[PDB]
């Protein structure tokens, strides 16, 4: 089963206040705007997380086969 969804529900927790005190640097007094805006870059750190987990799985890789060091 795919679980791709579950991760974002847990970095919205995660950086709800984080990035709401950043959005309404960008749009006050929009409570709306500073919803879509966070949405956003939700998504956006939702590809960093994806490219920082295929490091982690090298990583994993590594630690495993202990062929280098």
């Amino acid at each position: 089963m795919q679980q791709k969804q579950q991760i974002m529900a847990a970095l919205n927790s995660q950086t709800a206040v984080q990035f709401q005190q950043y959005a309404a640097q960008q749009y006050p007094g929009n409570y709306e705007q500073q919803q879509i805006l966070i949405r956003q870059l939700q998504e956006q750190h939702y590809q960093q997380y994806m490219q920082q987990l295929y490091q982690v799985q090298l990583a994993q890789q590594q630690a495993a086969l202990q062929k280098q060091q």
